[PDB]
Order: C-alpha cells, then structure tokens, then sequence
C-alpha cells in the first residue's frame, strides 16, 4: 500500500491547542494516520500532498496545517451571523521520515471548527513522490 | 492512458436525487467521467483522489460524494442572504472496477446548487496508485 | 526531481490584470514556479493537478486559472459584508513544454483578494503522469 487517507470530522468543536481528532476514515493505505491522534506519521520520505476542509459556525475558525510544530498554511474564517460557512486549504510539502502532520487550532478567540454527521469537516493527505 | 478529469457545471440548478451532470470538460483522460450521467466509473482499480467546488446562491445546498449507493462525503452550506457562496470537498477512495463515484444532492429542502457561464462549480478526479 | 510546488499569499489586494505573485514557498520542486512572477512555467510535458485557495475581503473576487492566454476555470465570490470569506478552484490540465499556468483577476470591480499574516490565500501544482 502507498500512504494516502482521508478523515472526517463528525462533531463540532473540537479542542483548541491539540490536533483535531478526524475519526470517520474513508482510506488510510500503510496505516500512517491515527484518527485517535489526528497525526499523520511520515514512514515513507517524500512529497506529499495534503487537503483540508473545515466549516465554520458561532465563531470564528483559526486553523493552522502543522509539520511537527512549524504552521506551515493558515486559513482564517470569521463567521457569518448565524449561518453556516467552510474555509479550505491544501498544501504539497516535502517530508522527513517522522514527520507528524496534522491540523490544528491555535487560538481560544477562534474556535468556531464546526461539524456534523451530515456535515463533514476533513483532512485527506497522500504521497506524490517517494524521496 | 491514465484515468483523470475536471468537469464544470454551467448551469444552475440539477435535479436532486440524481448524479450532478458537470457538462463541461476541462480534461478526461480514458473517459471515464461521462458528462451525460455526471458519474466517473472505475475501469483501472487503485487509489483515486476526488476534489468538488459548489456554489450555493438562491437556497441552502447539501451534497455528497457516493461511491456505488454509499454516501462517502457529506457538504453543507447555508444560503447567505442574496450572496453567492461555495462549499467544498475532496476525498481520497480505493476504487474496484464497475465502482461509480459522483456528487448528488439527497434533499428537494437543500438544492440551491449555483453556476454560471463565469461561474463554475466543479467535479475532478484521478489515479493515484494502480492497485 | 519532480515538478510540484505551493506558494502562499501573505498581503492583501494583489493588481488587477497581472498574475497574483503568491510567493512565500512550501516546496518547488524543479523550481518550475516562479515566485517573482506567480508563473508555472511547464518543463516536464504530461498531465497536472492544479488547486488554489483564495479569500475575499471588501469587494468581490473574480479570478481565473489560465493556461498561457485562456481562462480554462473561473472562481468568483462575492464578499459578505464586514466578514472575511473564501473560495477555491481545482483543474486537471495537460500542459506541454513552456505552458504558463497561473491566477490572475480580470476586473477592477471585483477585486477583493484578501491575504494577510494569519491567513494564507495560495496556489499549489504538480505532475501527474508524465507524457
Ligand atoms: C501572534 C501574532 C502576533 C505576533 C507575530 O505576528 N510576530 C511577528 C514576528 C515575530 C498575531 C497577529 C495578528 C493575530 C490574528 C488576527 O488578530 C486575526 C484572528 C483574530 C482571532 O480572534 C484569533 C485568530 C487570529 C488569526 C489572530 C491570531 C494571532 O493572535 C495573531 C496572528
């Protein structure tokens, strides 16, 4: 298998200042993504690319894709007054075999991450080129 | 040749309970994605990667991306008050041959799926790892 | 070395009629993106996976993915009073030797490109399957 997943999100508001748990897998070849940690795990040195998709409600939503701890893509969304939203963001990056990726919120203020179980919230990851 | 392909819807509005017909084609390598039933169908088995843009305008929009019968993805986005808005997706799917994967709407409640001449909603997928 | 890259954007309000030069770097493999000029210049002929994030602030935003002289995908968004917002755009295109593929807004009136410290607008790319 060549690693490649992706997760969702099923319920809103997940923690600040931790991974954010996607649980709902669709695909995760070699296992390298741990849905009980939110953490995609490098085994395989390469390029890879990673996507991501968070909806946003009663507040704003600061989300952050880390490699280890640098942020690597920020994606900011305010929230619209009693409506649904969604940001999204992807990214290629070169990774070290123990890297960890995942997404994450870096502020209390910003929190509004929401989700749904017909509302998904995901981060989906691959590799493009074995290094 | 390798299967892969990005279709534009331009028109507003496609029926609900039935595959979101994109009309116009970008790239279709094999074919596999036919604009007439707006369903890809697996000929080459593997891993595929599948990215979808809507706009919402009019109405609020649910989508989901199917593999066969099973909803894989679900998407949400309320109508913003005389706004055009877009919600999106993506998704990572070990597909078998004969297995079909498509975007449809499941409620008549949330169909203001939008798109104009200018404004395109989308559908893409391809090949990852042949399995 | 294969060709792939994302740069982000991180001041707001790029020029109309000019390529948006998104040029803090995640990865550029082939160095086939220039950051000076927000340009992906084809080297290696085949098929490519192009995607892009942008955000809409105080006015509307309408941009387009050309390829060389054409507008092959159009993204438009219209700003949502007082909030920051988003769209995104994803195409599957088959470049030969010294395509130019790259982001540009067509009119003064809606150009609302929003991008800042804390929230990357971006543009990402890479090969497929070479030809
Ligand atoms: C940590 C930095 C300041 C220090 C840093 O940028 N130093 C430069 C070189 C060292 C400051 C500068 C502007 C701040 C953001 C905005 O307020 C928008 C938004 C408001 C929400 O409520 C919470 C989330 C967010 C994205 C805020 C986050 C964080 O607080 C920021 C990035």
């Amino acid at each position: 298998e060549m690693p490649a997943f992706t997760a969702e999100l099923t319920v809103p508001f997940p923690p600040v200042g931790a991974p954010v748990k996607f649980d709902k897998l669709l695909y995760n070849g070699r296992q390298n993504y741990n849905p009980q940690t939110g953490i995609f795990t490098c085994e395989v040195p390469g390029v890879y690319y990673f996507a991501y998709h968070v909806h946003c409600k009663g507040g704003n939503v600061w989300v952050a894709l880390f490699k280890n701890n640098e942020p690597m893509m920020y994606t900011y969304d305010e929230y619209k007054k009693g409506f649904l939203d969604q940001a999204s963001g992807s990214a290629v990056l070169l990774l070290r075999p123990g890297d960890q990726v995942f997404l994450q919120m870096p502020s209390e203020q910003a929190a509004g991450l929401y989700a749904g179980q017909y509302v998904h919230s995901s981060f989906s990851g691959y590799l493009l080129y074995p290094m």
